[PDB]
C-alpha cells in the first residue's frame, strides 16, 4: 500500500493553503522517493509543481506507483480538520478508489479518520524547461508577501527590476504611482532578515497580480522566498517546504 506519516501534520495544511484557491483537483504522484504534484491553475495562467522526499516523512512508503486523484477543496475540509500537532496519515491501497487520512494526537487519545474518494484525470506533465536565470533573489517570504498585498490596490501588474545591488516593485494605478525598494542584505544574516541578490545582468519584468497574491500564500511555510528571473523565461517564486521539499509556482510575463 502507500503510508506517508508527516509527524508535523501542520505542514500539510499548510501546503493546502498555498494550492487550495489555485488549482481545483490535482493528481499527487506517488513514489519509492515521496508525492509530487503538477497542476496548470483554473484560468491556465500559472503552474504549481510540488516535491515531498521520503526522508522527510517520520514514514514513508510507496510500494507500487500511484496517481491519487485527490480534489483539493474536499481534501481542504478535511486537513482544517486537523490541528497542529496532529498525525496525519494519508493511506491508500494499490488501485485504491479511497485515500485516507487518520489523525492522532501526541498528547491526546482521540483519533480522527477521514475517508475521501479519488477522481480519474489526465496528467499533463509539461516539464519545467530547466534554465539557469539571469537573477535570482532570495528574500523574507512574508516581506514579499506584504509587498504583494499591498500593491495591489494601484495597478493589475507588477514591475520588478533587478540591478547588482537592489530589487524595486512597482505598479501604476488610476489612483497612483507606488515604488517600493529593497537593498541587498549587508553582513549574510537570519533568513527572514535576508535579501540576497545573484545578478549577472539586470532584468525587469511585468508580472500580473491576483498570481503573485495566491503565490504568496505559501508564505507561513518558509520564512524565505526566491524569484528567479530571466527575460521571455516564466518567473519562479518558490517557497522551501523546510526540509521535507518544496513547491515552485511559475508564471508568465507581459507586456
Amino acid at each position: 500500500m502507500f503510508e506517508a506519516r508527516l509527524v508535523q501534520g501542520s505542514l500539510l495544511k499548510k501546503v493546502l493553503e498555498a494550492i487550495k484557491d489555485l488549482l481545483n483537483e490535482a493528481s499527487w504522484d506517488c513514489a519509492d522517493s515521496g508525492i509530487q504534484l503538477q497542476a496548470m491553475d483554473n484560468s491556465h495562467v500559472s503552474l504549481v509543481s510540488l516535491n515531498l522526499r521520503a526522508k522527510g516523512f517520520d514514514k514513508y512508503r510507496c510500494d507500487r506507483n500511484l496517481i491519487m486523484g485527490m480534489n483539493l477543496t474536499s481534501m481542504s475540509k478535511i486537513l482544517k480538520c486537523a490541528a497542529n500537532d496532529d498525525i496525519i496519515t494519508m493511506k491508500a491501497q494499490d488501485n485504491a478508489d479511497t485515500v485516507t487520512f487518520m489523525f492522532e494526537s501526541p498528547n491526546q487519545e482521540k483519533v480522527s479518520d477521514y475517508e475521501m474518494k479519488l477522481m480519474n484525470l489526465d496528467q499533463e506533465h509539461l516539464g519545467i524547461p530547466e534554465t539557469d536565470y539571469a537573477c535570482v533573489i532570495k528574500l523574507p517570504s512574508g516581506e514579499f508577501a506584504r509587498i504583494c498585498r499591498d500593491l495591489s490596490q494601484f495597478g493589475e501588474s507588477i514591475v520588478i527590476a533587478c540591478t547588482k545591488e537592489g530589487v524595486k516593485f512597482s505598479a501604476a494605478g488610476d489612483i497612483g504611482t507606488a515604488n517600493i525598494k529593497l537593498a541587498q542584505t549587508s553582513s549574510v544574516d537570519k533568513e527572514e532578515e535576508a535579501v540576497v541578490i545573484e545578478m549577472q545582468e539586470p532584468v525587469t519584468l511585468t508580472f500580473a497580480c491576483r498570481y503573485l497574491n495566491m503565490f504568496t500564500k505559501a508564505t507561513p511555510l518558509s520564512p524565505q522566498v526566491s524569484l528567479s528571473m530571466s527575460p521571455d523565461v516564466p518567473l519562479v517564486v518558490e517557497y522551501a517546504i523546510g526540509e521535507i521539499g518544496h513547491i515552485r509556482y511559475f508564471l508568465a510575463p507581459k507586456i
